[PDB]
């Protein structure tokens, strides 16, 4: 079941998307040929090369619109890599316009390197212009990025509440609690960076005998296996302690997020504030290189 196409009907369409700073590229898989009172659809001669190709699972031209959610995602993940793989250009979108293109179907990914705020690369989006809304064919389409936001924020546990400035005696003992979303990356995504640095002022001493206590929900990791903790003492008195995360063994734990519980002893340095700094660094777009972001807070005890 299929909208009749108009006499009045554009031979090209647009696509818009919406995403501060960052930049998606379309891939035009298959043209839309006005056929009688259908579009049909060819194999684009740029990427024909794809289809029945068993090194990128083996997808006929008609296996596209017979597929249902779950399947779309891995073919357009075989697609994505066909792209890459074989240095195919796709056109370049301008961020929150109507972007001009030709009737097809299309591959729309997220090819910049960075984008404003705290948000990671969105997966793949396959896309048909037109498509149908209702009973009628929308040449001017509009699609979201599937994408999503980790927070992080570091704060003082006493008294068992959550505080971001403490006041302490020295020798006294501050408790520090860190919760940060773990970002979830298309299925296929390799070396992804998710590696905390944390930085004390020198009037605290890193507890190194309680150490971390890394959680998430019931789950408890283990130093060595899922995470490395580095501590450098300072010239200049302050503590930089990074906790770096192997992501494939927190992937699962994403709905409840990572938790950081250490502890800090003000020293004799102590001024009459204390400083605990955390930076979460993690990967933005996984099939770019160099494409980070980072998260930051910090609290404060005094004296």
């Amino acid at each position: 079941m299929t909208p009749s196409i108009s006499k009045d009907a554009p031979i090209k369409g647009s696509i818009t998307i919406s995403k501060k700073g960052a930049t998606f590229t379309a891939y035009k898989l298959l043209d839309a040929i006005k056929s009688g009172d259908a579009y049909e659809y060819s194999v684009n001669s740029d990427l024909k090369d794809f289809f029945n190709n068993s090194n990128y699972g083996s997808y006929s031209q008609e296996s596209i619109q017979k597929l249902n959610g779950e399947q779309v995602k891995e073919f357009a993940i075989n697609l994505h890599k066909y792209i890459l793989e074989n240095k195919k250009s796709g056109q370049e979108l301008k961020d929150g316009q109507k972007n001009t293109v030709d009737l097809g179907y299309y591959l729309v990914t997220e090819t910049s390197s960075d984008s404003e705020g705290a948000a990671v690369a969105s997966t793949p989006i396959i896309v048909s212009v037109p498509q149908v809304s209702g009973d009628s064919w929308n040449y001017d389409v509009t699609i979201n990025p599937k994408d999503n936001t980790p927070i992080l924020e570091k704060n003082i546990v006493k008294e068992n509440q959550r505080v971001k400035t403490s006041s302490e005696n020295i020798g006294d003992v501050v408790k520090y609690e860190v919760k940060a979303s773990i970002p979830v990356y298309q299925k296929n995504a390799q070396n992804i960076m998710y590696k905390f640095t944390d930085t004390m002022s020198k009037g605290l001493t890193y507890d190194e005998k309680t150490g971390f206590k890394v959680t998430s929900g019931d789950k408890v990791f283990a130093k060595d296996t899922d995470y490395t903790v580095d501590v450098k003492k300072q010239e200049d008195g302050s503590t930089v302690i990074t906790i770096n995360f192997v992501y494939e063994n927190i992937k699962a734990y994403a709905e409840t997020g990572i938790t950081l519980n250490y502890q800090a002893t003000l020293n004799k340095d102590a001024v009459i504030g204390n400083t605990n700094n955390i930076q979460l660094d993690y990967t933005n777009n996984p099939h770019v290189k160099d494409s980070y972001k980072k998260l930051t807070d910090k609290v404060t005890t005094y004296t």
